[PDB]
């Protein structure tokens, strides 16, 4: 209530399930987690920014000023990760934190504090995969040109990956360029829920004054534009050993045709074009899905023969971030019909719940997870079998316990959440019996962090963070789990 | 609300989809729908004595004296078949209206009834496929010794199969010697909610002074009896020109495990073993499926060696009443479970909804049918893969319109149960495409009729019976689609 | 004569038909080895004790008092463990020699001679697999109070295995709680041909005192029960690690219909839930079969919750002793038959010949091995499909050359055991690459030994050993075959 | 003992397993069954001549000259058909019954007897299949030049069929040129155990002064050439309404490959080209198997192009007598193997045993026919997929009841040659259910009959012939079957 069965005794993962070199490990964001939003030459993050000019857009009023003060707490963050037996450490680099202009003079305290948190996963045998960007533009940036809005941003980001290649690559050979340019254009320009909080006027958010029938599409193209740009560098420059690799995190969900009929078939691809193909298209083959542009025309920007020779190829890792699954149901094309969402243009509307009237899962708590490993399996085999089977990393998996959950009442005793786990890393083990390429699964939520819009509400932790007991990091009972599945020695 | 998904227009069935041996038709039973049931001789039967006695057991307190007044009406049930195309017409014989004593003397008028509606039939090119038996015992024989509860009933049930074959057999060709055993002996001996209404002591039903654990088994085994001594007097004496057919009717349910697991799918064997392998194994190999045998022991009654081979291939068809499936959940043996019900000793637990918490499939008006086809198809293909294919015809499948769902205001609008049966005829269709032996289609309800304990309040026809108008005949919207669909002229 | 096919030259298996994690070994048994049975301490065990008193109970009237001298002789069993290039020695350890009153005083004798050959493995790069209980139990506690058929007999299990992992485990770190509990349990208290020797009144054994329909089972569920805390210890206390593993090996037989009939399917399920679930299942879902349950009823013991908690996943890895299969034939429950084996409780006949009458494999030697390798394979698929993929070792496969027979006069020329061995590597390689986790195979008999009930006259060796010349060992062809195999270098 | 398992009750084949168009039929042979050897004007045959010149050739003394006495008995033939509800009877007509002196004047007598059976079957409404040539040549032309030996045998084939289709075309409207070629070559020619008894010097047969290399394939070559010329014929002249077909009915043996080895793979090839391609290659596409050419070379005559071209396609129809089958061992060409006999050019050595020593199947009575309907269904399913799905007729099968076999004391009671002629009707079902274009199934023996070498000691009918009872027709236990199956009406 709500009906919650578990996986039977004989179903629950094994860490020998997979080969050896595959990499477990746990994911956390800049913002999310790190606090001192101003302290040693930080300058301002258009999340700052958005926080303290709109707060009533947080649910719970709550901002990242100290999240988890991993700034200052981060050798708990590596204990957490060494006490679980984690391999893998996914975090990110504050921009705003190493160039608190955007561009310009590079903040050397911000430096030595992502090399003591490398240096101190190294001396712990954990590897470092790196996010550059995860939503964390300086507000320097958005008052000067309107940040990924305009074309300036390309050669920005391009330095401030530079500066993170020059001072870090030396450890660091596994990075990300950006983090989920899908969820970031859809929610930051389309419903402007996320900062910078833009969307077309008469609409409810933050600042009414873009288009979100364009703005999304402008940013997305300018994310491209700059991954490729800073690959381009990466390879030619910081690559020299050729031991190191980089591409990006696409979020994405599984679909399946709301009814049995060759329409919502149809649907179904265009909800994954748009919401994984927008992205991932381009990094393979060096342009957007063609029902994009079947559908967006003059609003979807055209790539040069250039980009396009810049941009196919450009990954040599794909990361996965999975949560859930929903059906997708056809749109006719009418004067009925008129796109106002940047969504919209797809055609195929996601839905929780098929024509039987069942809902695709069962819920985990937050209102948007749905449980459904079934769509991970099916959206790895089509990375496999249409997109070439590259290399993919699970670089974000997990669900939400949500403040006011009756049925989670102990924040620790998190057993859907592991149950939730223990399914999904069985869904990659059967993707890898069929042949898929995957290296690896995080789990989104090293620790209890900043869930954006939702504030600290909810909690996505494989660790708890005691916000009354200065922010005490507590083992729950996944994170326990981790540490048999991964032979980790008692004390 | 509920949502109810329609088939896509270029999946509705079309007749072309079988061949020219195909039977469409539709079904009613004796105490359903004729009425006069003191009429011309006619004795009382144990459901005339259940209402008549205890009428508080049935939900709307209305009984089958009157009916749908088939005894007087027939011709306009003749034409309600005719008007939608039917071929065939599944009928059952009242065996108090031709026995009035159970034993003894014929009533020559319920012969004369019977003719009158079988030369009609024929004259209308209509093929009777005749019920002996459909839960319709003389009283008499209750009063007497316990109607099936007692081995009196085997003799006395062959002398009136006797009866029909010699009155009838010239013309009637299609035989059911019983109408869904199972049913019966889990409702009328098991919880008692029908006549005659026993169960154990403590229990709710009309005459708890039975044994819920061990009358249901009784009563089976001497329908079994029965059955067999009527068939080898068929075969013997009333199949000389060797062109009859006789077999009985099941009442089935579709059964998926309710969890991933082997114990589940152990348990959705014991299921489909204790609902149709009761009574359908012994008439196909002689005994009762093992599962039976082990888990009730002395309760079920052991077939002499003669007995078992008069069982074993005594049906030349199989009828199969299929209305919907359920989950199958496995119910550990221990001393914490102590049997009560005889649908307990099969040690799986039918559930509605499944492991994620969702039903099995979509209302469709009364609370026990759930839209599940796939469900036939698989039993269907259980018939053809394990029992050795044997000539399957669906002699039920249906749903009921509920008096007071304000989903269904007007009783001819049955778009619901259109569609419905739309969707199990190509059930059907993907059986017989699968290489099952399935040879017809009977529509349970040509027309609106007494629905056991619910009464009236279940209308489950094709066909309105107008209960304030003179119990006049309406085609409903399914059933001028059957004109289409069979090509029958128009005026 | 008998009829031998060999494999074709390509078609035998070589190394690299495995990864190189893939472990073949050998298998010994402390009572069939080592001899020194009242040497330096060691106390009688329950086959010291049936030997002497019942000697004629043995085919050709030899015990283990000698045996291959194992106790004096172990650095030639490392030898010819070497000299074959074998990476795994699976030998057992004697609890009367450990601890000659079942408890107490443990006998320092005892561990140094343990020490010893462990290291010796270790010195020579072989990683020892060790089996803590194999039918070894002290004559003290079957004379105190009814060895395992009293409950008595967990707790002092327990203590027993604590010694060994207390002393070993800082150098063994695999290990095998129980070997074959269905052969023990059917053949020490069901038909009484092995220690105690004990069967029903009237019965053919050495003690007919017992009961054949229910010691088998009280024993059995002491096994699983001692196996449970045994775990539990180890888990707690001995694996601070983490790099240990602890489990069970299971003597199975593969089954396969003995007619094509759904009932002989049943009848195959039954058998397999009867040789291998009745053991296997409870450790993985902490309960018998519920077919053992429903036809033993109150004879099989209920596990109480904890028990069931702590049974269940309960082993690391799981040991399979296969050699050959046979045709189950489905038994009908009626009053014409009547249990009075344990083993009757299956209701399936175990059947050297099936329906066309033909035997199901060739005969090997002795007169129950029929070489059916296909049968292993099967067995492992039911391990991935049914039950979870656990790890699994094949901790026993050979054959016996029998003294007596003509088609084996030369006792080094064993190439009906090499094709046999080559042959079922082959099946194992073959449930690998349909996904069956399968780790190693470790042939049943370094060398010859004593064979139980048969004496010295059924020899299982890859080596030789020559009882009139000092018990010297020596290669037999299949030894020499491992010796090629594992590119063992030559001097 | 022999172990015979029987089909279970629910495996038995019903008529409605097949289409309304299917036939259900038995056969005969003139010389086997009609007798009156020398009445009316009747020349000898080639098996008249065999049997009164060498009757020690004949197991039992005995021959044709009364047989079943069907010339004066046909009578009690067709009644025989028509109590067992057979729609087809397939017989031969005697060429030495028709013309005496092999070419020349017709028997007028001969004649008229044909159109009596004829005229008979179709006033029973059953349907003649008629077989022109059954092995009986006419001795008149093996005295003037050596029968199938020379050249002249085509032509005067030719005129002999031609006689045919003009008297009886009329009515008979399927034919089959001759039966069993290759039976007849390797028995009349190879080993010269059937008349004319040739072998080569040596060997033991009646007449030692053939070639058993050379004589089978020259008279095999001349069937192929004489069935040309008769079909050509047939359908240039006697075809005219275009409702006639023609063919050939060919013995043959189901192969297995002996062990698992792509030797066996390629032996079994060799023996399904030389037991089925030697004869059924030619009428499809002009030439014998490659594999004969290539291994028989000169010994096996070359056709010419236009004899090539009428030889192609043939046949509207394709008979197949099958009764068992053989495991096919590889022989190796070398010095050390000589082929002595034609069946030796296959090098591929037919075994009844395969790799692990047991028999392909159940011996059914007689030591050639051991039971394996699977064989069947193989080489329908290779009629299908390799030679392009021409109709078939499974033209011959049964089993033959043993005279001074215990196990079959009473020659009613054929319950084993029912379930074997179930299994194979099943075995059609199968290939039919596999897309096989079988048209028919005509058990051979439509009563008891001279059985060649083995005279009457060998008993195939389904029709008991009580040669002590003046030959009179006594229905077996698998003839009432048929009634049963064939819905015959009862008196």
């Amino acid at each position: 209530g709500p009906v919650f069965t578990k996986l039977k005794p004989w179903q629950i993962p094994k860490r020998d399930w997979f080969d050896k070199d595959f990499l477990f490990g746990a994911s956390t964001s800049a913002y999310q987690i790190e606090g001192a939003w101003n302290e040693d030459g930080k300058g301002p993050s258009t999340w700052d920014h958005f926080c303290h000019t709109y707060p009533e857009r947080i649910s719970d009023m709550t901002n990242g000023d100290v999240a988890a003060n991993s700034y200052h707490l981060y050798e708990e963050d590596v204990k957490a990760l060494k006490d679980m037996g984690m391999k893998v450490y996914r975090f990110s680099i504050s921009w705003s934190r190493i160039l608190p202009d955007g561009t310009g003079k590079v903040n050397q305290a911000g430096i030595d504090y992502y090399n003591k948190l490398i240096n101190s996963l190294i001396d712990n045998d954990i590897v470092p995969y790196v996010t550059i960007w995860h939503w964390d533009t300086p507000q320097a940036l958005e008052d000067k040109y309107g940040g990924f809005l305009n074309r300036q941003i390309v050669d920005d980001y391009k330095q401030f990956a530079e500066v993170c290649f020059k001072n870090f690559g030396d450890r660091v050979k596994n990075w990300f360029t950006f983090n989920e340019p899908h969820t970031y254009c859809c929610f930051s320009y389309g419903e402007g829920i996320h900062a910078p909080g833009r969307c077309s006027p008469g609409m409810d958010c933050a600042v009414p004054e873009g288009d979100s029938l364009r703005e999304p599409y402008t940013a997305g193209h300018h994310i491209l534009l700059a991954h490729a740009e800073a690959v381009q560098l990466f390879k030619a420059r910081y690559n020299m050993h050729g031991d190191s690799k980089i591409g990006m995190a696409f979020d994405v969900m599984g679909y399946e045709p709301y009814q049995d009929s060759f329409l919502d078939d149809q649907a179904r691809e265009r909800s994954i074009d748009y919401n994984m193909g927008w992205f991932l298209e381009p990094v393979v083959r060096g342009d957007y899905p063609f029902s994009m542009r079947s559908l967006i025309g003059d609003r979807l920007p055209m790539f040069t023969k250039e980009e396009q020779e810049k941009l196919a190829s450009s990954c040599d890792i794909m990361g996965l971030n999975y949560y859930t699954s929903r059906f997708s149901k056809h749109v006719d094309m009418s004067p009925d019909f008129t796109p106002t969402l940047n969504t919209d243009d797809a055609y195929a509307s996601s839905e929780t719940t098929g024509s039987d009237g069942n809902d695709i899962g069962p819920i985990t708590g937050t209102y948007w997870i749905y449980m459904y490993p079934k769509g991970l399996t099916d959206l790895l085999l089509i990375m496999k079998e249409k997109y070439g089977n590259p290399p993919v990393f699970i670089t974000e998996n997990g669900i939400a316990d949500v403040e006011g959950d009756e049925s989670m009442p102990d924040p620790l005793d998190d057993w859907k959440r592991l149950d939730y786990l223990q399914r999904h890393i069985s869904a990659v083990k059967d993707a890898i019996d069929q042949g898929a390429d995957v290296r690896g699964h995080f789990t989104w939520g090293l620790i209890d962090n900043f869930e954006w819009s939702l504030g600290y509400s909810s909690r996505f932790g494989l660790v708890y963070i005691d916000k009354n007991d200065g922010n005490k990091r507590k083992l729950k009972k996944s994170a326990k789990w981790f540490s048999k599945f991964n032979s980790v020695p008692k004390p």
